[PDB]
C-alpha cells in the first residue's frame, strides 16, 4: 500500500479498507498534508518514533475493533502483534515498536522466540498460536478446547474504555504459551509463585471523569473521612494517609489510589504530570496540590475498586514491620510496600 | 515585509499593521521564536504546509474583520482570495493554498481563469470582480446594481461564529460571475438544475457547546424520544434511527444530525474523530459510543436547524425505494440517500 | 550528565536527582523517545529554542520547589539564574535564555555584569550575591542582616499558583544589588522616582478558573453593574467602560481588568488570543466577544484585586485631560493612560 | 503516481517510465530511503524547496532528453514548462518553481497569461503553443511554417553540455509568442530596440575543465600577455585589465571573461564562491587569488568565445567616457559598462 | 538587519554591505531559499549550530578581509570577537560560538571577563582593547606604543591561505592583555615557563596540494629515504619511523609530519578521516594506507617546515628514555612524546 492510497483510505474509509484510490500528499516534518479539493489539509501529525509517511500507514491500519486494554498486554510482555497493529491513544502512537505482516517497512523477518499476540478474530490467528513458542491468544468467545483465563469486562475501543459493544457486555478469554507449552489455567491458586488469585483488575478511570462504581465508592465521595472510615471499620488501616492523602507537609503523604485523587479534586485542584504516558496498571505522577502547596515528585497511583482495595488490606495481617506484599493485578504480580503504617504500590 | 517586521506587528499590533519595526527572530523547525526583553519566546507554531517564516507572515496578515464562514466559500469553490487572506482556525492554517497580492513568496502570477473571491471592503475589489471571468464578490451591504443573493446571518470572526457585530446583525450579500457573465439571482426557483430553493444553511454549532435555537430543538433536548416524536407527528419518519441514532449493534445506526449527537452526549460520552478538519457543511466523523460500545468509521453529520430538517423530510414523498434526493444547503446541492427507512447525507 | 542519564532521572525521579543509570533514547525532531520495556515512548517534546537533547536536560533540572512567580523576576530584569533553572509552564520552556552552573552546553562563561538571581536555598547563593554587581537574592525567611522587601503571598510551584506550602503560607523576601551596592528598602515612599509605594501585586488568576477574593469582587460577579456601581459610589469612575467593557461597537470599549473578563464570560463566550505568552503583570490579548461580535486586536488586561483597583482610581484626582499616571505593580512602575474618561494600562 | 511507484521507477527505469510497481519507503527529513533487499538505502536527498516526497517525484520525472541550456530559457523568462519538467543540475533542483500537467501536488490550475515553454517533442505541444498568449515553442527541426530563430549548437543533456547527440550535431529552433502574436524573426537587425544581432551565445564552459575553442583562445592560453596582445593588435583595448585581470591591489582589477580566469588558474589558484548558482549567461562570483591575496566580492564573469569578445570591443568606437553599451547575448540584451578604460558586464 | 535584507546583501554585495533592499525568502530546514526572478534558489545551507535564518546572517557578515589563521586564535583561547565575526571554512561555520555587537539574536550581554579579540581595523577596537581584562589586539602595522609579537607571514582570506595581499606580504602584530595587564613581549626567552622561543609556526598546507618550501623539503620529496637521510646526517634521528612512517604492520608506525604524508601520497593512496575539523596546529586523523592495508585510529600530524623539524630534533639531546618535551608552536606550548626511538606530538 502506497502513501497516497493510505491517505486515501484514512480519508474515505476512516482507516485502511484496502480500497483503491490515491490522494495527492506532502510530508512536511511530522505533518502529512493531503491536497483535497485543491485545498491542502493536515490529516495526520506524527508523534511516533517512525518516519512520518510510515507512521500514517500504521495509524491508518490500526484496530478499529474492540480489544483488551493495552496495560494487560503490557503485563503479559507482548513483543509484537500478529497480522494487526494496536494504537495507544494514551501514547498517541503504535503499541509494540515492531510489526508483523502489516507494514513492509517495519514488519520484522523473524518473531520466532518473541512473545506474540494472536487475535482469534484474524484468520489464521489460532493456527499460528498453536505453533508458536511464546505468545498470548485471545478470543471474545471461550474455546472449550483451549486452557483459558477470563479478563476484565471492559475494553479499549478506539481508545475509549467500553463495557459493552452493542449493549452486549465485553468478554475476552486469554490463552497463553511459553517455551512451546500451553499454560494450563485452573480455577484456584495464585498465578505466580512466591518471589494473588489473579482475579484483580484496575478500573480504567480518568480523574477528569471519575465515577464511583460501588455503593462504597460513592460513600467515599460523599462522606467525611471520619464518617466513612467508621461505616466500614477501616479504623486501623491508615486509610487517612494512604487513601485520602495528607497535605500538611511539603511532601504529599500517601495518595496512592485513584479514587482518592478524584475526591481531592472536589475541593482542591490536583495538577498531575506524567512523563511516561500509556495504559499501565500503576501510574507514576508528579502531583502538586493547589490548595496546600504540597507535592510529590514520584507518587504511584493505582485505580482499584475501593472495595477490592479494602480487602487487599484486610487480608493483610499487618503485624510485621517492613513486609513486601505481592498483589496480582491485571494478570501480573506487583509488589506493594507495607510498614504497619503506609501501604504503597512500588515502582516495579 | 520582512520576517522581523512581521514578527514585530504580530507582537505589537496583533496582526499586520504595516507599522515599522523589527524584532530578533529564530526559525527552528515549525517554531518561530522572538527574542523579547532578552528572553526567547515562541510566538507562532507552524502547522500549515508553507515554510515556517512564510507561514507566520500569512497568519500575521489574516482577516481580523468578520466574513462568511469558509464552508460557504468552499461550496462556491473559491480558488484564491483577492488582496487578502483567510485563516481557518478549524484547519489551523490558511484557507486557499494560494495567495494574490498578499505575500511575495506565495502570490500567484496569473489568477485569470481561477475562481476569485473579492471582498467589497477591499479597495479595488468591486472593479476587479466586474472584470474577472470566474469569481464571487461579497458585501455587507446589498448593492442595488448587482444581482445578489443573501447568505446566513452569522459569520467567522477570528474563528468565532458570531451573529452580530457590535450588536448589529451580521449581513452578507453574494454576487457571482462565471465564464465572464453575472449569475442572475431571482426570488424563486432552485439554485441548481437536476443532476432546493438555495435557502437552507447549516447552523454552525459545536457539540462541545451545542444550544437549541427553536422551541422544537429544545423539546428534542428535553423530551423522551417517544414523547417528542408524538408532539410533532414525526411518526412515520424513521427519526428514531436517523436522528436519535441506534446503539444496539456494533455499528451505530443513523446519527446524521448534529443536534442528535448533542442529545446523546447528555447521557453517554460520544468520542468524535475527524481526520479532515475544516469548516464544511457536512462532516465525516469516526464516532464511538462510550456507553454501548457501538461505533461507525464513516458517519456523516450535518447541523441543520431541526425544524428545517423536519420539513426536508416532509417534502419527501417517501414512497420510493432507493431514491437519491438533492438538498441545496449553504448555496450548494448535496445529495442525500433515501430508502423508505434511512435518510442520510452522502459523502459528496 | 548524559542524555540517557537525564532521561533516566526524568523517568525514575521525576526530575534530576543525580542518580546513576541510563535509558536508551532517540532524538527525533523535537521528540525525545525513551525505549522502556522494549516499547518506545515519548517522554519530552521540545518547544524551547534549544536543541532537543539539551532542552530535555534543562526541563529535567527545573526547580521542583516553590519560587516567586516569574513575572516578578521579569519586572526585576533577571538575566540569568545562579546554579538553578526556572521553567515557565506558561511559556512551556526555560525562563532565562541563558544558564549558569547548570548545563555544560548552555552555561555562560561570564555573568559578571549581568543581573543575577540568587536563591538562598542554594548552597553558596548568599555568598555569591554579596559579591555580585547586579542581582536579586531571595529567601523564604527574612534576613535581619539584609535590607529586604517582602513579595506577594503566592508562588509558582511546578507552574501551579499556590498560597501555602504544606498549609503554611508562602513567604518570600527580596534583597537587591545594583552597580555593586545594596538597594536599601525602607518602610515608606515610592520604589521608583518620577519619570507607587511598591505594594501592589497582580492576583495571578486564570480566566478559566477565576475566583472572587474579596466581598467586593463577589459583589461584582453577582450584582448588576448599576447596582454594584451604586453600593461603592463608583459613580464617577467610568467603570462601565473601563471595567465592565462596552460591546456595542465593533471595537470593544475598555475591558482592562481580568475580573471584568471573567464576569463577561458568564453570559458571553470570550475568546482570548495571545501571541506572546508567559507570566507577565500586564497581558495583551486579542479579544473577540461571541455574543456581540465586538473585538479588539490589542486590549491590555491586568488582574488587580478589584479593591486595589478602586483605590488606584480614587487616589486619582482625575481633573486633568491626558494625564499619564505611574502605577507600581509587582515591584515595577507601569504607566497607565488616563483621560477623564478611559483609564487603561499601557503596552509598556 | 504514488511515492512507492515513483521510487520504484527511479530505481528500475532510471526515471519515470510509468511502469507498475512499488518499493517500501521512508521520508526522513530531506532523505528518501528505499528498503531494497531488506537493506535501507537513500536514493534521493532533497535540496529543492518542495516537500521531500514531492521533490523525488519531480526529479524522477525530469527530462532525460536533450534541451536548450536553461540560461536561455531564463533569458526568455519562462514561467513554467508545459507537460514536462526541467532539472537544473547546477541548481540541484527543478527549473521553474511551478509545474503544469506533471505533478498533482504542484501543477498550477491556470497558466493562461504565464510565459509558457512548449517542447515540440511532446504530443500536443505545438497545438498548445499556437493558442497561448505568451510562450516559447522549441523543436529540433526547423518548421517552415513557424517564424523561427536558431539557438547555439549545444545542449543540456542530464546536466552535461553536449554538442552532438549520437554524433549528430545539436540543433534547436525557437518560435515565440507575446500578447497572442507570433514574434516574427527576420534575417537581420537587432533583437531588441534601444533602451545586437541576437547572434552571440555564451560558451558553457567549466573553469574546472576549460578548453580553448579557437586558435586565438589557444594563443591566449599559451602566449605571454604582451606577445598575445601584439599578435592581435589588441594594443588599445585595455585587455590587460579587463581580460587578464590585475592582482597588484587588494581588489582584483578586471577579470570579467571566463577564459581569463582559466588562464590564471594555470599558475595561481583561483577560489570562486557563488551564492546564487544556476545556468546563467553572466555569473557573479566572489573571487580570491591565492598567489596575490587579491580579491573581489562582486566580480561578474561571462564566457564568450574570446574571438567574439574581441569584435564586441572592436565594434566599440570607445571615444566616449561613461557609455553604457548593450550587448545581446543568449537571446537577451545585457548592458556593459564602458569607460575608455574598463569594459565590464553589469549585474543586470 | 532582517532576513530579507541579509539575503539581499549576500546576493548583491556578496556579504553584508548594509545596503537597503529585500528578497523573498523561505527557510526550509537548513535551507535558505531566495525567490529570484520568480525562480526559487538555495543561497545558503546551514551546518552551523544556530537556527538557519540566524546562521545566514552570521555568514553574510563574515570577515571578507584577511586575518590570522584561526588556529592561532584557538591557541590564544579567544572566546569571542569584538564587533566582527570570523568564519571557519574548514569548520564550515562561525568561529566563536558567541557574538558581540554583530547579531541581535546571538550577541552576548557581558564579555567582561571573556578573552576578547580586537581587530585594529575596526573603529574603536584599540580603545576597547586597552580597557579589557583579557584579550588579544591585532594590527597589520606594528604599533610602537604597544608591546607586540609578530605572527607568521600568511593569513586566512575567505578561507584561502595567502602570503601576500596585493602582492604585498602578509603582516600581523599581536598585542595581549591578561588580568588587566599588558603582556610584555621581549626579543628573547621562552613564551611559556616550564610545565620554545615562540617563533615556530605551522605551514598551513593541504595534503591535496602540498608543496615543498625549502630545498630540503624538495629533497625529501624526490630523494630515496636512505639518500636523503644521508645528505642531512639525519642518521640517528629515527626519521624512518617518525617522518617517513612504517607500513609493514597493521598499525602505521610514526607518520607525524604532514610533508611525510604528502610523500607517501605519491605512490600510495592515503585516506584521511577527521571527525573534528577546523584550523588547528596539530591534527588528529584516522589514516589508512591503501597499498599496505596499514592504518591507525589516532595518528597526530603537524605541518612543520621540515627544516624547523630537523632542528627541533637536533636541539633534543635524546639520551633520556621517556622525556616529555615542550615545543612552542603557533604561540602555544605543545608537548611532544620522546623515547630515544619515536618522537610524536601528543593529543594535547
Amino acid at each position: 500500500s502506497s502513501l497516497e492510497n493510505v491517505v486515501y483510505n484514512l480519508v474515505n474509509a476512516g482507516h485502511f479498507d484496502g480500497r483503491a484510490g490515491e490522494l495527492p500528499c506532502a510530508v512536511i516534518g511530522e505533518k502529512v498534508i493531503a491536497k483535497i479539493q485543491n485545498e491542502d489539509v493536515v490529516v495526520f501529525k506524527n508523534n511516533t518514533p517512525f518516519p512520518t509517511n510510515v507512521a500514517v500507514e500504521l495509524f491508518a491500519k490500526r484496530s478499529i475493533r474492540p480489544h483488551p486494554e493495552l496495560k494487560l498486554f503490557r503485563n503479559l510482555n507482548i513483543d509484537v502483534c500478529w497480522s494487526h497493529v494496536l494504537w495507544d491513544y494514551a501514547k498517541d502512537s503504535v503499541f509494540c515498536s515492531s510489526t508483523y505482516k502489516v507494514c513492509k517497512y517495519t514488519d520484522l523477518q523473524c518473531i520466532e522466540s518473541l512473545n506474540v499476540l494472536f487475535d482469534g478474530r484474524d484468520n489464521g490467528a489460532l493456527e499460528a498460536f498453536k505453533k508458536c513458542r511464546n505468545g498470548v491468544y485471545i478470543n471474545t468467545t471461550k474455546i472449550k478446547s483451549l486452557s483459558m483465563i477470563k479478563g476484565p469486562q471492559r475494553a479499549d475501543l478506539n481508545g475509549v474504555v467500553v463495557e459493552k459493544v452493542g449493549d452486549s457486555d465485553v468478554e475476552f478469554w486469554f490463552a497463553v504459551r511459553k517455551d512451546g507449552d500451553d499454560v494450563i489455567f485452573s480455577r484456584t491458586g495464585s498465578l505466580e509463585p512466591s518471589h494473588a488469585r489473579g482475579t484483580i483488575f484496575t478500573q480504567s478511570r480518568l480523574l477528569s471523569s471519575f465515577t464511583p462504581r460501588s455503593e462504597m465508592e460513592k460513600d467515599f465521595m460523599d462522606l467525611d473521612d471520619d464518617v466513612f472510615i467508621a461505616k466500614y471499620s477501616l479504623q486501623d488501616y491508615a486509610f487517612e494517609h494512604v487513601v485520602y492523602g495528607s497535605f500538611n507537609q511539603k511532601i504529599i503523604g500517601g495518595l496512592h489510589l485513584l479514587i482518592g485523587l478524584a475526591r481531592r479534586q472536589q475541593k482542591s485542584n490536583l495538577v498531575i504530570q506524567e512523563f511516561v504516558t500509556y495504559d499501565s496498571s500503576i501510574h507514576s505522577y508528579f502531583i502538586t496540590d493547589e490548595n496546600s502547596g504540597s507535592s510529590k515528585s514520584v507518587c504511584t497511583v493505582i485505580d482499584l475498586l475501593l472495595d477490592d482495595f479494602v480487602d487487599i488490606v484486610k487480608s493483610l495481617n499487618l503485624k510485621c514491620v517492613s513486609k513486601v506484599v505481592n498483589v496480582n493485578v491485571d494478570f501480573k504480580d506487583f509488589q506493594f510496600m507495607l510498614w504497619c503504617n503506609e501501604e504503597k504500590v512500588m515502582t516495579f
